[PDB]
């Protein structure tokens, strides 16, 4: 069996943390159920897990900061709807893994869900924030679970998008229209 290794990250946390952070950046306070604003304990319990999120959230944030215009153009205009939001989410995701899955694309998947959350809050659709991120956890663990396991897991990604890893190659923008 498997025991002691560099693989075992909870996609649920990688998402919630990503959405919880990306949302705070836009001045949004997403209430992912668990709300404990009275425990400033930064104990070294899950330092490794934090990296997968820090390096990940930083990886996408770096690309977004460069193409903020292209993002704000599609985001600000992105027509969100709880009736076809799930359907559109798949369309954007399908493109991400349409030509194959790679650490780069995986970055768009996380950045994608973040945009929707920020766009939902604008249209007074906070409830969507929980639905969007939720679909990410399921999708990530549904299909992206195996692939990531064969791509050295988040461990490999962390090394590719580590803190020292200067601005390297980017992912093909999921041009949808
Ligand atoms: C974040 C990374 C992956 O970079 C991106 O490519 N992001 C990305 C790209 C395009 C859109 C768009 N969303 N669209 C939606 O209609 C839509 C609706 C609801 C939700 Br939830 C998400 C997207 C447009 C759309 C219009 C018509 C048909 C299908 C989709 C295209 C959104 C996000």
């Amino acid at each position: 069996m498997a025991h002691a290794g560099r693989t075992g990250y909870d996609n649920r946390e990688i998402v919630m943390k990503y959405i919880h952070y990306k949302l705070s950046q836009r001045g949004y306070e997403w209430d992912a159920g668990d709300d404990v604003e009275e425990n400033r304990t930064e104990a070294p319990e899950g330092t490794e897990s934090e990296v997968v999120h820090l390096t990940l959230r930083q990886a996408g944030d770096d690309f977004s900061r460069r193409y903020r215009r292209d993002f704000a153009e599609m985001s600000s205009q992105l027509h969100l709807t709880p009736f076809t939001a799930r359907g559109r989410f798949a369309t954007v995701v399908e493109e991400l893994f349409r030509d194959g899955v790679n650490w780069g694309r995986i970055v768009a998947f996380f950045e994608f869900g973040g945009v929707m959350c920020v766009e939902s809050v604008n249209r007074e659709m906070s409830p969507l924030v929980d639905n969007i991120a939720l679909w990410m956890t399921e999708y990530l663990n549904r299909h992206l679970h195996t692939w990531i396991q064969d791509n050295g897991g988040w461990d490999a990604f962390v090394e590719l998008y580590g803190p020292s890893m200067r601005p390297l190659f980017d992912f093909s923008w999921l041009s949808l229209k």
